[PDB]
């Protein structure tokens, strides 16, 4: 078990929870839409919508700067600790 | 190089999976479904988004499932594409 | 850590430079100019684009000038932000 | 002088030239807008516009897959061979 991976996972879940609550409260999005906006923002995919309120713009700025680094670290650890071992195991002739 | 070959195959299958899902669930044309799948997993982004809740949840999982895969494929593809030029001018 | 400090400063100045340019040349409000600068250099992207040719050329140069800087800053910021949690649960 | 950096530079310039010509021809954009769309696409920033024609969609797909890797490699080499040495030199007390 990788502690760095566990922390990055919990931090990402809390980050996405925080984003969902914020955008559904301040920007008036449905929780599902708020979660989607948080995910596509922190993975840098982006969305067709932007925050309308100045508070949403400021939060999104800070959210982006801390969130991108965490999610990116989680995606890296997810690739090397889970997806890559699973791919390798699944390529073994049995 | 079997490393690049497997990354290609995985990327193809992932993109196929997205094209099928978005063309059937989100009603996009196949070419538009593929485009959405590609720009989503490469993080270029689109000027549309899934309008169904089912499509939103899928795109979230689709991103985490495929974003790292496509990143690895783009890297290996870059190496193979530029290596002839590096070797020629060297 | 002076490494993180200099990356912070450089990022601040780059973002300030974009906010000034986009608020004056592209007529955005300062907060919107900053938002555009941030989402452009982090590659999140925006639902607008510069409408003047001068703004387009600037954003092209602005991307190549700052994209690598912000990437390095986001990495160092990530390390500093998560390191207390790593150490606490270890 | 770094040959890898030189090749990555020339390849990026040719890639952006190719994109500009394509999008101004097939998608009917002004050359400046075509170049902008090529840059923001290959850096993954994205644009508010998407290709309208099916040929533009297919080209953009292939363009993205080859273009992102090259531009990303150029940006890396630009950071380590040019921007970072320049920053370090500019931080030297004189
Ligand atoms: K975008
Ligand atoms: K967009
Ligand atoms: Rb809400
Ligand atoms: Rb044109
Ligand atoms: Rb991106
Ligand atoms: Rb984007």
């Amino acid at each position: 078990k990788d502690k760095e991976f566990q922390v990055l996972f919990v931090l990402t879940i809390l980050t996405l929870i925080s984003g969902t609550i914020f955008y559904s409260t301040v920007e008036g999005l449905r929780p599902i839409d708020a979660l989607y906006f948080s995910v596509v923002t922190l993975t840098t995919v982006g969305c067709d919508i932007s925050p309308q309120t100045d508070f949403g713009k400021i939060f999104t700025i800070l959210y982006i700067f801390i969130g991108i680094g965490l999610v990116a670290g989680f995606i890296h650890k997810l690739a090397v600790n889970v997806q890559l071992p699973s791919i390798l195991s699944n390529l073994v002739p049995r």
